[PDB]
């Protein structure tokens, strides 16, 4: 397979990146087998996680060997392949599984890291210094996930010396099989964005129109712990009722500048969702509750206020399509709020982005900022799983062009259509949390000006 010829020459790093069905795995297994037939090489096949030997490439190597008719040249055991002439040897370990064993390995000439998109930073940091024999090589094959993932950073963005980087897709595969073609064509039609990621190997990256950067979010995680301040203020919760579609319902809650809960609501109708979200608000001790009223949520006001009966909890229907709040007020932090934002959705997503950016500059560049103007994610309270789902949605929120030079964002419907992603309801819920239109004191009425 001609494109791989540079892997035959000596290079410290040989990295093959591409999408599904590119032929990169078959090529590498073939080259490694042919090398083993000729040189007494010790070859480590490594991956992030190996729960059983069947997760490794040993079966692929056996098939290659059998395919080319080399069977009689080899010894084959459960977890090892050895060439009878050269004494070359394949071995197979997971990095996360037994790091200790990997560090102890000696005389390794070639390490193949397969499915390397899964390989974490700490894994590379364990693995790479163990491959220390002079002229030893590290071969890497992976299908890019995110541009910010360590593997993509390490070999594409900030690449080491002496790297042979090949980029391959199914069109570079002369024996691209029908079973994969059908699946590829089907995917190309149903979801073009997913197709380019899976089949053309394009990593997930930030649109140049995105408004919130991932590095801000990472800095913002536990920023209150990093910078040494406590949550102070009212509790605000918000609910995104989603649609009648499959998309999960959203809930977010914060205590002042510290977000404390992010939740998804699955397999609920509209009333179940409202009941779920209002119950969370009560459990979170909310002083203020908002929900998206622009769609299916427009009828939820009665159920919502009833759920709060007897409790001093403000209840506000958020309509993101409306003119911005206080639109005639001068813009801050002759130009009015109305000149700047098309609508409430943009207004409050930018309030969120601004808080996040300010926190990022505080954490990363030591620039002082009032905690009140920042936003921290309480990782422990929220849980890593929900936090990551939220972040994956926030990094996709994007600005679109506007013919009055106003700030405007792609709607949820537009995102779903163009990006092929589920509605970003966790992100919208958090956005609505940024808004506090209802004035209240323990000693007074609730006043909505
Ligand atoms: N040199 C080859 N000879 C015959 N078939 C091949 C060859 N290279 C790839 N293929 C076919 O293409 C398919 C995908 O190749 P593979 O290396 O698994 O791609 P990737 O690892 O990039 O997803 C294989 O399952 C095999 O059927």
């Amino acid at each position: 397979n001609p494109i791989f010829e540079p892997f035959i020459e000596a290079h410290r790093y040989k990295v093959a990146k591409g999408g599904r069905g590119s032929g990169k795995s078959w090529a590498i297994a073939r080259l490694l087998v042919e090398a083993a037939r000729r040189q007494p090489v010790r070859i480590l096949c490594a991956r992030e996680l190996q729960n059983s030997i069947s997760d490794s490439v040993i079966r692929l190597l056996e098939d290659t060997i059998e395919r080319e008719g080399y069977s009689a040249e080899f010894e084959i055991q459960r977890s090892m392949i050895r060439h009878l002439g050269t004494n070359a040897e394949f071995m197979f370990y997971g990095i996360k599984n037994n790091p200790t064993k990997i560090k102890s390995l000696e005389g390794i000439d070639i390490c193949w890291v397969e499915e390397a998109e899964a390989v974490t930073k700490e894994s590379w940091d364990i693995l790479i210094p163990t491959i220390r024999k002079p002229f030893s090589e590290i071969w890497v094959s992976f299908n890019p996930k995110n541009i910010l993932d360590d593997t993509y950073q390490r070999f594409v963005v900030n690449p080491p010396d002496d790297i042979c980087l090949l980029t391959v897709n199914y069109t570079d595969n002369p024996h691209f099989p029908e079973v994969l073609r059908l699946e590829m064509e089907e995917c190309k039609r149903r979801n073009p964005t997913l197709y380019r990621h899976i089949w053309l190997g394009e990593p997930v990256s930030a649109s140049d129109m995105a408004i919130i950067k991932r590095e801000w979010l990472e800095a913002a995680t536990d920023a209150h712990k990093k910078l040494g301040w406590k949550a102070k203020g009212a509790v605000v919760s918000a609910h995104d009722p989603s649609d009648t579609g499959p998309d999960a319902k959203g809930y977010a809650s914060r205590h002042g500048s510290v977000v404390k809960r992010i939740a998804e609501g699955l397999l609920m109708d509209i009333n179940e969702g409202a009941d779920w979200a209002t119950s969370l608000a009560i459990e979170d001790g909310a002083d203020h509750y908002l929900w998206d009223g622009d769609g299916v949520g427009a009828g939820l006001r009665r159920q919502t206020t009833e759920a709060f009966s007897g409790k001093k909890i403000t209840a506000t229907m958020f309509k993101g399509s409306e003119s911005p709040f206080d639109e005639d007020a001068p813009y801050q932090a002759v130009r009015t709020i109305g000149d700047v934002f098309r609508n409430k959705r943009a207004q409050f997503y930018y309030a969120l982005a601004d808080r996040l950016y300010l926190t990022y500059r505080a954490v990363v560049h030591g620039e002082y900022a009032d905690p009140d103007d920042m936003l921290s994610f309480d990782k422990e309270a929220i849980g890593e799983k929900m936090l990551e789902k939220l972040f994956a949605e926030l990094t996709q929120i994007q600005r679109k062009f506007n013919n009055n030079g106003k700030l405007e964002l792609m709607t949820k419907v537009e995102m779903k259509q163009k990006l092929g992603i589920p509605s970003p309801n966790l992100a919208d819920a958090l956005m609505m949390c940024m808004h506090c239109p209802a004035l209240v004191r323990e000693e007074t009425e609730i006043y909505v000006p």
